[PDB]
């Protein structure tokens, strides 16, 4: 009887000149770097609890790299969910609190826009993952990138 649909928002957000007042839904395509929960007590096992998750998130039209901040990870309750993002690819993901940031060129990779997520929720919806260009491949985004760099 129809299907409910999410509006694309990534390109519009970056090109738009203010921070998002509203929460945005997007699909998790890939986990580039996953996160580990903070385990109290001294131990010889490595501690990576000071590092957030890094995801590739799609909106149906473009993808974007998202840095899920430690603050966002530690404030979420992981109810019936192993801590971290692997296994959840293809899931919908609600970015409730986030901002557009510029990453300058570094370690062989050119500059780009990316999102920093300070609050999020997984929705239960899972769905096929579709090939999608990066938002940084867009011409209007590229132009705005090089505007931002010059400052």
């Amino acid at each position: 009887s129809g299907r409910l649909v999410l509006r694309p928002w990534i390109r519009e957000l970056i090109l738009g000149s203010e921070t998002p007042s509203s929460p945005r839904a997007g699909q998790l395509l890939e986990v580039l770097q996953d996160a580990e929960a903070a385990v109290a007590g001294p131990s010889h096992a490595p501690d990576t609890s000071d590092v957030g998750a890094t995801l590739l998130v799609s909106d149906g039209t473009h993808s974007v790299r998202c840095l899920v901040t430690r603050e966002a990870l530690d404030t979420s309750d992981w109810e019936e969910a192993e801590f971290g993002f692997r296994g959840t690819e293809g899931r919908l993901l609600l970015l409730q609190d986030c901002g557009v940031h510029v990453q300058v060129a570094e370690g062989g990779a050119p500059a780009e826009f990316y999102l920093q997520v300070d609050r999020f929720s997984l929705l239960p919806t899972e769905q096929p993952r579709l090939r999608v260009p990066g938002c940084n491949q867009d011409l209007d985004v590229q132009k705005k990138l090089y505007d931002c760099l010059e400052e």
